[PDB]
């Protein structure tokens, strides 16, 4: 005698098995009247305007291919499409696999001089149908899918040269791709980084792999801890229309900066401006200094040059540059301009106009907000997102901004849907013509279709109303976003809030934290996950907070930081715990952090700190200390651990130095033991530290898992290994 | 009203008083008072300072170990110890001459030096150094190097491999003096396509890369290393010529394939026995090799091998016995099994295939501890039929009938497990007894056996634990199909039987293990029955030694089955002795004990509730060729290979559903790699089992390290206690 009343509530297997699955629409624009979308398994093609759609391939074209098909990519002009299969994931971004192409006019296979096994990228020419192809770290190029191919290099060697492809910090930390390789925007040119490994040091760590195997195998990949020897890189331009079948491909040289030539350097950002004129960005070894050089094809010479009146300085007094790297321009169709995100005077982050000849730049946009990307450029509007609505740092709309006029800024997406949505990205067609619209909570996700020449709304995509009908007599939690003030600063934070939260009675108290450089954790996203379940089924409350050094909010909050990395990241969620405990809802004898990768050093820090404010944490894969982990990274917030520079620091935020007052908390450290990215290593010295001075914690290594520890299995049995762990911290049957 | 706590069992509180002492010569012996190197006489008692603790003051170094030549004018001192595996180990030598008290500074030991020994009389010397051989005629003379092919991981000259040292040779050191240091014999081991175990190790956190460890390591199946035999004369050496090492091959036998060196043992100058043992180690030969005066060489007479050789098994506990040979050398003692399994004294004439047994019946000789023209002495079990018990025997030689227990008597209530150690011509011996009262060393003349005096009695000790409510030990047997198993367990104190206790089984149960003895033991058991009130037992089932081969080698070629089923039998045995609590059983073990814990937690059997498995072996794959193939042959379609692959521990992995485990392991493990629990730890995760784990970083097989051992003890008492409800 139930009465209709939700009983139900959101459980660890609901979330495991994923019992309520928000629903996606994810399409490719092919031009600027239409995308490519997937129904039960087909390829359909569909018209932004109408919504008509009709069968692009169907799903039994490759039945007999013999192979499952991991991806596909077709052309740009629609005649060939690649077929990408025997996937084999490498890091975050690279992968190897292999790779046939079926022409779509004559619906055959090509046998032909295919793309050979083991092939470490793939790309279409932007235009048209040329394919570039790394394999063995060398570049190749096919003009035609059935002929065969040009080899453009030939110095290519593992785990030491890469040419097309990145290394493992270029990959993770600095380009964020696998791919090396950029494309003219006719197909002409293209242009290609090259990356030398030989004197970095190679991190070694054992693989079991199945248990056939009788012998562990050692992986060795060429990676820089701080302060180590990086790799050095080199960029050429090589004219794909000018190959030759006799004599080897030219590739031409454009060399960084004589300011960046001077000491150890990155290459950071490469951006085709026009179909003559590339621009580069270089940053130094110490993050705080980056030049964009603008090279333009000489038609005589043959070769590419960069023009010391077209060198843009971007530097910080306060940090590094950009959120994570200098940010990306977007030229304006002529190529002699180009608008970008840069710290305003402020240190908030905004729009400033570039003339290509010209140093001064003009903010088309300014205030105590951010602009978070430029999504598209026409010739009258700029589109961008940014955090301006309602002042809140954690949301997210799209607005419109008049060239010729910046008094005339159009949000596009605050109104749509005002209390279910507050967090939007999107997706412009080929030439703006179309755009949709993904806004991810904090209701249910939705996405929409728009045609910008009047902003209208088209129609529906997906508006998720099955996870809707689902979740009528489902017990959900609630999201608070809100904030406290220190120093006369707002920072944020968010509360996954149980059930019928009621103030009258005392929750256990669970910080999920990250709370990394540029960070941001509190935000208007809709989420199930682990802490739907705690709040949800187990009557936990979870928060989150952005406190010194996150992002979005200004240079002031995230800068602050800066070469001193574990202290006041640490101590505010620290004082966000002690905040949390004086609102009046909160279990004091019960309060816990978690928290993974960064989040997992901070957990470890903030446990190690002696405060008493909480009673147990769990540290996944955590840093625990800097020099240990990654150059990029590493240095762009820490500097070089030399005497001369900061090695002081560096030895003192290590977690290891804090081992003697773990006496005082419950700690679970989870480690995978194939974490190529923060190193195993990072936590087995945590654990002989606090087996050094005595403590007792509690433990698990998840073999063969990486970072993500993201393998089906392993995803749940950690899932439900620190779901019983925090249940026993707080009493909870 | 204190019981012995979990602190006083991991720092040590009630210590168990030694008295070691190492004879150098037939009536005096060295003590060390804890400061102090004694010289004692055997005959009055009487001692005075041999080395006093300030004689190295100066000195700059702190000393691991000294070492007195034989001939008593020199002195080694070992420092710089450096351990690497369980026996091996690194260090730098000095040598002080004892009559002109002062070192010598000319021609020293290198540093880094992988083994030194005297040779048994005089004072010549030989060290290993890069994995070569060198002798050292007198403490201050160059060295003559006798080989020049030791290469680090590759060629081993006079010490061992991995495998040789931890399975078969129990000794870093392959180098074996005559018994008058004319001759010094030597191995040579070659590992070139072994493959190599590598593991992480991580180090002081100062270490900004993780180091890769690498070892020549055959795992089961696996190439093997490869073994010569040599012997140079040291009496002609030269200063302008290099050693000759005249080599001794194996049998025509052994060299029809794969083969191990098992055994080196001087029958006289002139004199050495080989034993040697096939890759299937069901057959054995020993060579009896002669100096030949004319040609220089060394040759060994087909009419002289004696084969030892199974049907139902391995042969030896663990090798092949080491024999003992008469003093002319035409004739020698060794302990084989007689025909109804059990293993005897047999006497053999070098030149006759058939021997003749000293020793019979239903109990086994444990070893020969020494020979005289008139007496055999030795260790055996035979007491009361107590498997677990241990006696110095003596047999009259004239007259095999005629057998002299010489310890059964001395303190029949306090006194059952004996060991012994006799002065260099057995004119004395000292008599250790382990249990099952509190350890009690005495001294003895072996003319007349007669009691010359108590050396150590722990009388301290026996004070202290007055205060203590300390636990007791049961040691009794079960029948299971109309054969004897024994068990032991430690009970806590103020036993009732009314009572219902929780249970912990304690297991090895590898092949010729013994876990029932009348040891007395302070260890984590003692803890946990004293101060937890937990009964600890252990079981000797299938498999188990010093019973004959009926039991031993049940288990042959079926690793993880009976040895397996017979601890939950005996915990089901247990269960029905009326003061168990059924519902609080649990069960743990370390090596071949987390193996078989695994075994039985994955069972089904629904019997355990929880268990702790430290160090486990997962699957006879991944663990050494000569220890695995002893037991489970090769892993391949035409000998064991299913059985391999029937008995690992990740193929029980569904049925961890059913219990609490806890799975810990040192990372820097080299003999049970990491990778076996590894293993596990995938396979629980792959079923969705949720189970307790931790790993030791640098620590290895013995997790024994001061913090890492104090810090596994106690997470594995709060894992209990956790499991047994109790707070
Ligand atoms: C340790 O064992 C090693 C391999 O079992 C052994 O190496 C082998 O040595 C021979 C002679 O130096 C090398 O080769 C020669 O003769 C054979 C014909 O039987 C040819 O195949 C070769 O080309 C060459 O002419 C082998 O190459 C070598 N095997 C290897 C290195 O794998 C070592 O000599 C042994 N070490 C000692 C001290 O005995
Ligand atoms: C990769 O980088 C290394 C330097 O880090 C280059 O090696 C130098 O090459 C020159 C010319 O042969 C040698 O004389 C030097 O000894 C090398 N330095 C070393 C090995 O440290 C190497 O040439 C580079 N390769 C490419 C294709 O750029
Ligand atoms: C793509 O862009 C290129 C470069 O702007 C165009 O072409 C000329 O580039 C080629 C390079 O091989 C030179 O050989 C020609 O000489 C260039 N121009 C002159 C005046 O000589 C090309 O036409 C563009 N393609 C498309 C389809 O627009
Ligand atoms: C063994 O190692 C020691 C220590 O390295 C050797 O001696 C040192 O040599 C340096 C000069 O190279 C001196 O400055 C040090 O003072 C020496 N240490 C000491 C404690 O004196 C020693 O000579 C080596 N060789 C042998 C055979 O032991
Ligand atoms: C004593 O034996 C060694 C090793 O066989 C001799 O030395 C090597 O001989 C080669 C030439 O055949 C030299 O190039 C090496 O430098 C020598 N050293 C080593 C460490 O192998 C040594 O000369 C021998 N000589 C005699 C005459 O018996
Ligand atoms: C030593 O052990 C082996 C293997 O356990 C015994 O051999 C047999 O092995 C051969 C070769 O692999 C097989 O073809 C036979 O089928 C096996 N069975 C039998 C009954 O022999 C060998 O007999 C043992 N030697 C001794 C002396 O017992
Ligand atoms: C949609 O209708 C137009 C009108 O003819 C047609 O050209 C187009 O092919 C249709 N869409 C698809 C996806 O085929
Ligand atoms: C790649 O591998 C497949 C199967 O291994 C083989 O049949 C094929 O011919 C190889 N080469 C290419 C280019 O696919
Ligand atoms: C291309 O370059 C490679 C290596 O530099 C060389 O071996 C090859 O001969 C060249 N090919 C031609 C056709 O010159
Ligand atoms: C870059 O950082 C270094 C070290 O903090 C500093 O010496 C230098 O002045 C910085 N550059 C700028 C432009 O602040
Ligand atoms: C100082 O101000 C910052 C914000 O600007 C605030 O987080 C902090 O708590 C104040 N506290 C400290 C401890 O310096
Ligand atoms: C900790 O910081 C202080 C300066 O505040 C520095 O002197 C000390 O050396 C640092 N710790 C380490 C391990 O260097
Ligand atoms: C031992 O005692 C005897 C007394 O009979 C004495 O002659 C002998 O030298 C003593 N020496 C030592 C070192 O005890
Ligand atoms: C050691 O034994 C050998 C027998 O060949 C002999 O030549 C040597 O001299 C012996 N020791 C002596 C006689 O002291
Ligand atoms: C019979 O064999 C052994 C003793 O010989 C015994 O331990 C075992 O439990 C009995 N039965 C079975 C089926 O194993
Ligand atoms: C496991 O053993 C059984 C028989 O005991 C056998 O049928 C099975 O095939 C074995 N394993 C393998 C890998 O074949
Ligand atoms: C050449 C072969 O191609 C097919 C597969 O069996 C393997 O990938 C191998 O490389």
């Amino acid at each position: 005698h139930h009465h209709h009343h939700s009983r139900k509530t959101y459980t660890l297997t609901d979330y495991l098995k994923n019992t309520y699955r928000l629903k996606l629409y994810s399409l490719r624009w092919i031009s600027d009247h239409e995308y490519l979308y997937k129904q039960e398994n087909n390829i359909l093609v569909f018209n932004a305007e109408y919504g008509n759609s009709s069968v692009f391939l169907e799903n039994s074209t490759f039945d007999e291919f013999g192979h499952s098909i991991n991806d596909y990519s077709i052309s740009p002009d629609g005649q060939f499409i690649l077929l990408e299969y025997n996937y084999v994931k490498q890091w975050r971004h690279s992968y190897t696999a292999s790779y046939d192409i079926y022409d779509l006019n004559k619906r055959q296979l090509i046998t032909e001089e295919r793309i050979p096994n083991n092939t470490q990228w793939v790309t279409w020419s932007p235009v048209g149908h040329k394919l570039a192809y790394v394999w063995n770290n060398d570049i190749y190029v096919k003009i035609e899918p059935n002929l065969p191919s040009y080899r453009i290099t030939w110095t290519g060697k593992e785990d030491i040269i890469y040419n097309g492809i990145t290394d493992w910090v270029y990959e993770e930390e600095v380009f964020s791709a696998y791919s090396a390789l950029w494309w003219s925007p006719n197909g002409t040119f293209l242009a290609y980084a090259q990356f030398n490994d030989t004197e970095v040091p190679l991190i070694e760590y054992s693989f079991y792999s199945d248990e056939s195997l009788q012998y562990p195998k050692t992986v060795r990949v060429p990676y820089p801890k701080a302060g180590a020897v990086n790799p050095t890189v080199k960029f050429f331009v090589v004219n794909t229309d000018s190959l030759s079948s006799v004599t080897n491909a030219t590739s031409i040289q454009i060399t960084a900066p004589a300011s960046m030539l001077i000491g150890d350097h990155y290459l950071c950002d490469v951006t085709w401006a026009t179909q003559e004129r590339i621009s580069l960005q270089w940053l130094r070894r110490i993050q705080n200094y980056s030049v964009m050089d603008i090279c333009d094809y000489d038609e005589s010479s043959g070769r590419w040059n960069c023009l010391v009146a077209r060198q843009h300085i971007e530097m910080s007094t306060t940090g590094w540059v950009g959120r994570f790297r200098p940010s990306e321009p977007h030229f304006t169709l002529d190529g002699n301009s180009f608008y970008k995100i840069i710290s305003n005077e402020e240190g908030y982050r905004h729009i400033c106009y570039f003339q290509i000849d010209k140093k001064d730049c003009t903010f088309i946009t300014k205030g105590t907000w951010e602009v978070i990307g430029i999504e598209a450029l026409t010739s009258d509007y700029l589109y961008y997102i940014s955090n301006e609505y309602k002042g809140m740092p954690g949301g997210r709309n799209l607005y419109k901004i008049q060239l010729s006029d910046y008094t005339k800024v159009t949000c596009l997406s605050c109104e749509l849907n005002p209390e279910r949505c507050q967090y939007y990205s999107v997706s412009f067609s080929k030439e703006a013509k179309y755009y949709q619209l993904r806004c991810s909570g904090p209701g249910l996700p939705l996405y929409t279709l728009h045609s910008s020449v009047n902003d209208k709304g088209l129609r529906v995509l997906e508006d998720n109303s099955a996870l809707d009908k689902m979740l009528q007599n489902v017990q959900m939690p609630s999201k608070k976003l809100d904030f406290i003030i220190l120093n006369e600063t707002k920072f944020w934070y968010q509360m996954i809030l149980p059930p019928h939260f009621d103030k009258s009675k005392k929750y256990p108290l669970l910080l999920d934290v990250y709370a990394g450089p540029c960070s941001q954790k509190a935000d208007t996203v809709f989420r199930l996950n682990w802490a739907t379940y705690l709040a949800s089924t187990e009557n936990i409350i979870v928060a989150s907070f952005d406190g010194r050094g996150s992002g979005y909010q200004g240079d002031k909050i995230m800068h602050a930081i800066n070469r001193r990395l574990g202290t006041f990241e640490v101590e505010d969620q620290i004082e966000a715990a002690r905040q949390f405990s004086k609102m009046g809802f909160v279990d004091n004898k019960r309060i816990a952090i978690w928290g993974w990768s960064y989040g997992g050093y901070v957990t470890s820090m903030v446990l190690g700190s002696g405060s008493g404010v909480f009673k147990c944490g769990i540290a996944v894969a955590p840093v625990s200390r800097w020099e240990y982990y990654d150059s990029v990274y590493t240095e762009r917030y820490m500097g070089l651990p030399t005497p001369e520079d900061n090695l002081d620091h560096y030895r003192n935020s290590t977690v290891m130095s804090r081992a003697e007052n773990f006496k005082q908390v419950e700690y679970l450290l989870i480690h995978g033991t194939a974490d190529d990215n923060v190193h195993f290593q990072q936590s087995a010295q945590i654990s002989k530290a606090l087996v050094d001075v005595g403590v007792d914690f509690q433990a698990m290594w998840y073999t063969d898992e990486d970072h993500g520890i993201a393998s089906s299995t392993a995803h749940q049995h950690i899932y439900t290994h620190m779901s019983h762990f925090i249940k026993q911290c707080f009493s909870l049957p």
